C-alpha cells in the first residue's frame, strides 16, 4: 500500500501528544506512592501492575504519528531498561519533561540544532556531576542495604546477596534457583557466562521470565555456521532419543536453521536453545575450548575437518543447570573435570604471562577468571512456592540494582540526586542563546522526578521541589514517611548508574527528537 | 445581549490572526514601491490607494474576535496619525513585528508582564538612541529638502513653507489655501490658532479634509455651557436672516443642543460649527477676551450677566476666513483693530512682567505670540483647478512632515534609523532572561519596515537588511533608485517625531496586547 | 459592516476572471463584423446593440471581487470614452491582453513594479511612435471622408460637418439640431461654448443623450455660492410664472441646494438646469460678464453687493436654445445685443494688447475666440422624425470623431496602426529582464484588436496577423469586404487622439491593477 | 573540487554570462542558474541561518571561499577538508537536469484508476 508523510510543526506536535499519553500513562506508577494501572486480558480478569516496563510494553496508539512518537519513547524506556534493570518510570519522565519544553521552544522558532547541542552539553556536565556525588558502595553494609531496599525490605534477600557477593568477589557471578528447604542455601560451583542471547524469543519456555532455564541438558559446540538443517538431524535424532533440553553453541545460526527450530519448538518434541558464539576468531575458538573443557564436550570447526553431522551424544558436553538470557547465558555444574578446568585455567595464565597485547591480554584475564572464580548460586528457602516466585522475583530484581550500584556507585535516591545537581550546575552556560535555552530545559527537566512522585504522593509538587533546592547535601522527602530528612538515614537509595543511564537514554532520545521534522508514515486502513 | 468570552491563548492567537491580516492589508502599501491596494466603494468605480491610512480606516474583519484585534491595531495607528500625521504604515509593520515575536514568546510559556517590561525599557532605550541619532532641521536649506521630498519632489512647496517658515518664525501658523492667480501667493495677516475640535464629525463640509472651511462666518463667543437650544434661537434666526455661515465658542456644548445642530446642519438651512472654549479658567477668559478683541465680538457669561438669548449681529465677531481642524481651529483675517490688538498685547504683556508663577507666565507669553505673530497664508498657484487640489494636498501633507522635522528633528529615513539604533543597542539587557527576550522582541522588530520595503521592491530583504547593518553611519539602500548610499545624499529623510511617535505607540499597543487574556466579545449572531 | 479581504495571487486571479468575462462580453462586439449582443430590459423585449458602451455599462458580476475587476476596467473604458468619444472595445481589448500577460508574468514570479515600468516605457514608445505616424487631417477633404466612413457611409453627414468645420474655423463650435425641411440647414449665430458639466445626472431630461437641452430658457448668472435655496425661491417662483425652462450658472452649488433642485425635477414644476461657473476668479468673473452680455444678463456677486434674492425676470440672461453636456454647456442664439458683444470683444482685444502674462494672454485669446465666432448650427433635413433621430445620432458621433481626427491627426484604422507601431518598436529593451518582458507584454498586446476584429470575421486570426506584419507602410485587411489593401484606399481611418487615449489609458489600468495586491471587500450576503 | 555546494556557486558565478538562441533558452539558462544554488541555500537553511544572506555571501567571494556548516564559520573548504568528489556531484547535476528536462516536457501522465 502507499504512505503518508506530515512534517514540519504538526509532525512535531503529533509525536508530543503521542509522547505525553505514553508518559502519563507510565509515570502514573512512579514512585512508592505510585497508583496501580489496570492492563488488558483478552480472557478473564485484567491484570493490574504498578511496573512501568509492563505498561509500557501494552501500549500503543490507535492513530499513526502518535503510535510513532510512542514507540520512540518506549523502545528507549527499555533500552534504558536492559541496561540498568529499573528505573523506566524516571527515564520516561525525565524523556517527557526533555521532550516537551524542547519542542515547545521549538515552536518559538529557537534553532533544533542548538537546542540539541545545548541539551548535550548540559547531560554531558550533569552525568559528570552524577560520578562526581556518586557515593562507592563496595562494603559489604551497603550492599546489604540495597538489597534489602530493593526488594521490599527483605533483609534476608539482600543479607544472600552480600554473602554470594563475597563468595564469587567484587565482579563475580551470582544466579538464583528455587531451593527444596526453608532455609536459604548457597553454593559455588564452577560454572560459564557468556554474553549471547537466544537466536530467536521464541525459544523461551517462560515469557514471564525472559531467559531460557534447561535442567540437565546435552551442550553441542559448534565453531561454523549452520548452514543446513541436515546438520542438526543426526544430533535432533540422538536428543530425542535421550530425552532432554538441548543447548546449541554455533557461530552462526541462519534464518532458517533458526525457522526449522522454531518450527521443532513449537512442536516441542525437542527442547532446543540456541546462541551464538560468544567473542571472537581465535578468542572465541580458544573460550569455546574451555567450554569444551567445563562440559566435557567438543568444539566443531570446519577448518580443523569435523562436522556437526558426525557428532555423538559423548561428544557434546553436559551441565546440571543453563539459563540463557536475554542477551546473557549461564552454565552451572558441567560435567567436565575440575582437573582438566585447572589445566587450562594454567595454560591461559601462561598465555596471560606471554600476552604483550593489552587487549589480548585483558581477554586472557577474563577468561582465567570466569573459569576460576566460578558461580554462586542463592537457592530460596521458605514453605510455599507462591512465595518462592515472588522471593524468586525479588532475588533477582534486587541482584540487579545490587549489581548495577556495585558498577558504579550509589546515590541518594528518590530524585534528590537530580535535584542537587541541578543545583550544582544552574550555572552553566552556552555558545549562545538558544544552547543557554537547552541547558535551562535540561536543568528544569532533571527536576521532573521529584515533582512526579510529590504529585503522587497527594502533596504540592512545586513546594516540595523548592524545599529540596532550599536543602544541600542528602537532605530530601522521604514518600513513604511522607516526611524530610536525609535518604541515606532512611536508606532511600538509587544506583548512580540506573540514573545515569536513565538520563542519558532520554536525553539522547529527546534530543533526536527535537530534530524531527519528516514523520512519514503507513496509510491509515 | 448575551455574550460570548474567550481567555488564554485562543484569544492570544484570535486577535494575531486579526493584527495579521490588517498587518499584511496595510505593509503592502509601505514604501515608494509599496503596491496599491483597491477599496470597494459601494456604487461605481472601486478605488486605488497606496494610502496606509485609508485602506486601515477601511479594515473590519467579519469574525468577532480578529475584529477586536484589527480595531486596536487601527486606532493605535490612527493616533500615531493624529499625534504626527505621516508613517502610519511603518507604526502598524513595527506593531506587527512586536506583538507577533511577543505572542510567539508567549506561546513559549514566557513570562507576559515581563515581557512588557523588556519592551518597554527597550523602546525607551530605543527613543533615547534615536533622539542621540536626530539631526537637526532648524536651517531653511533642510526645511525647504524636506518640503520637496515630502511633496513628491516638488521644490516649490517646500519653497513657499520655507518662506512661510521665515514669516511666522519658529512655531508660527502657517496655512494653505487656493490662489485664482497662477503664482503662488504668501501674505501675513493677523490671525488665531487654537487647539479645540468639533463637537460632532458631521459639522465637517468636507469628508476629504476632516476640517470645516467657512469663509466670512460671524464668530460667536461664550463662556457659558449651551443648556438649551432656545438660547440658539435668536442666533439662529440673524444667521438665517444674513445667509452666512456660523462659528460657536462655547464653555460646554450639551448633547441636546449638538442633536439640534446637527439636525439643522443636515437641513443645513444654517452653517453652524460649534468649538469647545479653549485654555482653562482665569486663562480661558482672557484668551476668550483676546479673541473677541481680534472679531470684533463680545464673550458671553453667565457670571456677568449678559445671555445668549440676548445676542446682536454686531456682538458677534466676524473674519475673513476661519478653519476648524480635528482637534485645532485657525481664523484668518478677523474683523477687529489692529490697535485694539496691540493695547491687548501691551495688556498682556505687562501681564507677563507682573506674572509670578511660571506656568501662567508661560501662558501668557504664548498668548502674546499668538496675538503679535498672526498667521501666514499661502495660496496654491497654477492653471487648473484639479493641481489646486492635488498641489494644495501636497502643501497640507508637507507642511505637516515640516512641522514635524522642525518640532524635534530629522533623521535619514527609508527605515535606516531603526536599523541603526538597533545596531547601537544590541547590548542592552534586562534583569532577567524574560526581559532580556523581549529586548530581543524590540531589536529584531525595529527592522521590520525596511525589510518590507525591500520585499515591496522585489530585492531579497534578510540579504539588504544584513547590508544595511553592515554599513554605518546614515549609509543605506535607496529604493527609488534600487542603489545603497547616503540617505542624506539622495535626500531620503524622515523627522525625528513621527518615527519616535510610530515606534513609542507600536511598542505601546503591543505590549499591551500581550498582556490581554480576556477578551469579551458580542454573540455573533 | 462586515468586510472580507483577499490579498495575493488569490485576488489576481479573481480580478482576473472578472476582467475576462466583461472582456469577452464586449470584444464580441468589436469591428464591423462585430456579433450582436443582447440584453435585459426589464419590461418588455430585450435591446439588442452592437454598441460596447452600452453592453460595458450594464456589466456586472455576482460575486464581490470579479465584480470589483469589472468595475474598474470598465472605468477605464468610460474614461477612455468620455476622453474621445469611441473605441472603448479597443481599450478594453488591449486592457485584456495586457493584464493577462501581464498577471501570467507575475505568476511566474517576475517583479510587477519592474513589469508595470516597463509597460510604460513601451507604451511611452508607442505613443511617440503613433504621433510619428500621424497622418494630419486638416483637410476638408480628408475631414468629409472620416466624416462619411464614421456615420455609416453618409457622404451628406460628413459635407454638412465640412462646411461647419469652415464655417467656425479650425477649433470652432459646431451644434447638431432637427430641421424641419427636407434639405439640411446651415447657420451660424453668435454662441457660448464653456467647459462645464451638471451638478447631477437627474437633471438630464433625455437620458438616451446625456444632455439637458432647452428651448428658449432664462438664465441665471452668479458669483457666489448657493448656500440655501430661500435664495432661489423668488427665481423659482418667478420661472413659474412664466413657465419657461430654467438655466442657472453658479460659483458653487451645495449637496442640498441640489438635492432641493433634484426634488423640484422629480417635481418638474420648474424646469432647472445648473452648472458650475467655468474659469478661475477674475478670469471667471470677466467671462461671465462677457456671457451676461452675451444674454442680457447680470452677474450676482457677494462681492458686489447683490444678492440672489434680489432677482426679476429682466436681470437674466435668455438665449433661444441651450444645451447642457456631461461636462460641456453651449448656447445658442442669445438675447444679448451683437453690439454690445462687439464692443466687449474690443475690451478683451484691448486686454491682449496690455497683457503679460502668458497663460492670463491665451485665456483672453481664446475669450475673444469664443466671443467673436460664435457657433455652427447643422439642423438635420430629411423627411421623418425617426430619420431625424438615427441621423442626428449619427452627425453627433461623426462630429465627435471629426474633432478627434481634427485635433491631433488620423492614421490607418482597422487595428494596423498598432501592428504598424509594434513592427516598428520590437528592438525596444528594458533596463532588465523583467522590464524587457513588459515590453514584450505591450507589443503583443498591441496585436490584439486585429486579432479579435479577423476572429470576428471567421478568418484565423494569426494568419491575418502574420500577413498585415508581412506588410509595411498602410497596407493591412479590410473586414467590410475582406480583402487586403491599402486602409487608406477604402478610407478605415481611425482619429490618431482615440487609438491614442486608448492605449494610454489601457497601459495605465493595467499598470495600476498589476500593483494590486489587496483586494477588499464587502462580505457576501 | 571544495565541497558544501561552493563548486555550483562557483560554477554559477562563472557562467552567468552564458545566454541562449531565444529568449525561452535563456529562461532556461537561467533556471539552472538559479537551481544550481539550491543545495548550498538547503544547507544553510538546516543550519538555522539566513540562506540567501549566506549565499550572497558566497557569491560575494571568489575561488574557494565558503560557509562552514560544522563550524558554522566563513573559509575555505580545502582549509576545513570539507571536499565532493567532482564525479558525484557531476553525476548528481546531470542527472538532476536530465530528470528535469525530461519531466518538463510531459504532459500526457496516464494512469491506472485509484481503487
Ligand atoms: N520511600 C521513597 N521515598 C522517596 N522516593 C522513593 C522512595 N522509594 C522509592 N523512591 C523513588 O521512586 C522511584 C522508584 O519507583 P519504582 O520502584 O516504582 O520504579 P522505577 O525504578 O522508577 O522504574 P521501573 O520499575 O519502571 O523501572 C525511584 O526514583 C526511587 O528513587
Ligand atoms: N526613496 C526611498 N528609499 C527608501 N525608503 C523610502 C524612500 N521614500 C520613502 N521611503 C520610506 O518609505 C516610507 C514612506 O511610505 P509612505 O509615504 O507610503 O507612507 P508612510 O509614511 O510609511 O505611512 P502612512 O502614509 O500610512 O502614514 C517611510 O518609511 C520612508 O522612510
Ligand atoms: N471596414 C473595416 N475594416 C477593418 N477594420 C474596421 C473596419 N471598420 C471599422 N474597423 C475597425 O473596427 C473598430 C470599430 O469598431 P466599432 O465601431 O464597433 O467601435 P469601437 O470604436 O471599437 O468602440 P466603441 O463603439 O465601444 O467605442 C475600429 O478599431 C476600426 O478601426
Ligand atoms: N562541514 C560541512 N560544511 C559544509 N557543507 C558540508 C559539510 N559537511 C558536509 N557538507 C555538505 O553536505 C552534503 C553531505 O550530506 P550527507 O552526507 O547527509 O549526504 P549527501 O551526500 O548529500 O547524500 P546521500 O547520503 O543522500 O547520498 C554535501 O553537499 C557536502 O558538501
Amino acid at each position: 500500500a502507499a504512505k503518508d508523510v506530515k512534517f514540519g510543526n504538526d509532525a512535531r506536535v503529533k509525536m508530543l501528544r503521542g509522547v505525553n499519553v505514553l508518559a502519563d500513562a507510565v509515570k502514573v506508577t512512579l514512585g512508592p506512592k505510585g497508583r496501580n494501572v489496570v492492563l488488558d486480558k483478552s480472557f478473564g480478569a485484567p491484570t493490574i501492575t504498578k511496573d512501568g516496563v509492563s505498561v509500557a510494553r501494552e501500549i500503543e496508539l490507535e492513530d499513526k504519528f502518535e503510535n510513532m512518537g510512542a514507540q520512540m519513547v518506549k523502545e528507549v524506556a527499555s533500552k534504558a531498561n536492559d541496561a540498568a534493570g529499573d528505573g523506566t518510570t524516571t527515564a520516561t519522565v525525565l524523556a517527557q519533561a526533555i521532550i516537551t519544553e524542547g519542542l515547545k521552544a521549538v515552536a518559538a522558532g529557537m534553532n533544533p540544532m542548538d537546542l540539541k547541542r545545548g541539551i548535550d552539553k548540559a547531560v554531558t556536565a550533569a552525568v559528570e556531576e552524577l560520578k562526581a556525588l556518586s557515593v562507592p558502595c563496595s562494603d559489604s553494609k551497603a550492599i546489604a542495604q540495597v538489597g534489602t531496599i530493593s526488594a521490599n525490605s527483605d533483609e534476608t534477600v539482600g543479607k544472600l546477596i552480600a554473602e554470594a557477593m563475597d563468595k564469587v568477589g567484587k565482579e563475580g557471578v551470582i544466579t538464583v534457583e528455587d531451593g527444596t528447604g526453608l532455609q536459604d542455601e548457597l553454593d559455588v560451583v564452577e560454572g560459564m557466562q557468556f554474553d549471547r542471547g537466544y537466536l530467536s524469543p521464541y525459544f523461551i519456555n517462560k515469557p514471564e521470565t525472559g531467559a531460557v532455564e534447561l535442567e540437565s541438558p546435552f551442550i553441542l559446540l559448534a565453531d561454523k555456521k549452520i548452514s543446513n538443517i541436515r546438520e542438526m538431524l543426526p544430533v535432533l535424532e540422538a536428543v530425542a532419543k535421550a530425552g532432554k533440553p538441548l543447548l546449541i553453541i554455533a557461530e552462526d545460526v541462519e534464518g532458517e536453521a533458526l525457522a526449522t527450530l522454531v518450527v521443532n519448538t513449537m512442536r516441542g518434541i525437542v527442547k532446543v536453545a540456541a546462541v551464538k558464539a560468544p567473542g571472537f576468531g581465535d578468542r572465541r575458538k580458544a573460550m569455546l575450548q574451555d567450554i569444551a573443557t567445563l562440559t566435557g564436550g567438543t568444539v566443531i570447526s570446519e577448518e580443523i575437518g569435523m562436522e556437526l553431522e558426525k557428532a555423538t551424544l559423548e561428544d557434546l558436553g553436559q551441565a546440571k543447570r543453563v539459563v540463557i538470557n536475554k542477551d546473557t547465558t549461564t552454565i552451572i555444574d558441567g560435567v567436565g573435570e575440575e582437573a582438566a578446568i585447572q589445566g587450562r585455567v594454567a595454560q591461559i595464565r601462561q598465555q596471560i604471562e606471554e600476552a604483550t597485547s593489552d587487549y589480548d591480554r585483558e581477554k586472557l584475564q577474563e577468561r582465567v577468571a570466569k573459569l576460576a572464580g566460578g558461580v554462586a548460586v542463592i537457592k530460596v528457602g521458605a514453605a510455599t512456592e507462591v512465595e518462592m516466585k515472588e522471593k524468586k522475583a525479588r532475588v533477582e530484581d534486587a541482584l540487579h540494582a545490587t549489581r548495577a550500584a556495585v558498577e558504579e556507585g550509589v546515590v541518594a535516591g528518590g530524585g534528590v540526586a537530580l535535584i542537587r545537581v541541578a543545583s550544582k550546575l544552574a550555572d552553566l552556560r552556552g555558545q549562545n542563546e538558544d544552547q543557554n535555552v537547552g541547558i535551562k530545559v535540561a536543568l528544569r527537566a532533571m527536576e521532573a522526578p521529584l515533582r512526579q512522585i510529590v504529585l503522587n504522593c497527594g502533596e504540592e509538587p512545586s513546594v516540595v521541589a523548592n524545599t529540596v533546592k532550599g536543602g544541600d547535601g542528602n537532605y530530601g522527602y522521604n514518600a513513604a514517611t511522607e516526611e524530610y530528612g536525609n535518604m541515606i538515614d532512611m536508606g532511600i537509595l538509587d544506583p548512580t548508574k540506573v540514573t545515569r543511564s536513565a538520563l542519558q537514554y532520554a536525553a539522547s532520545v529527546a534530543g533526536l527528537m527535537i530534530t524531527t521534522e519528516c514523520m512519514v508514515t503507513d496509510l491509515p486502513k
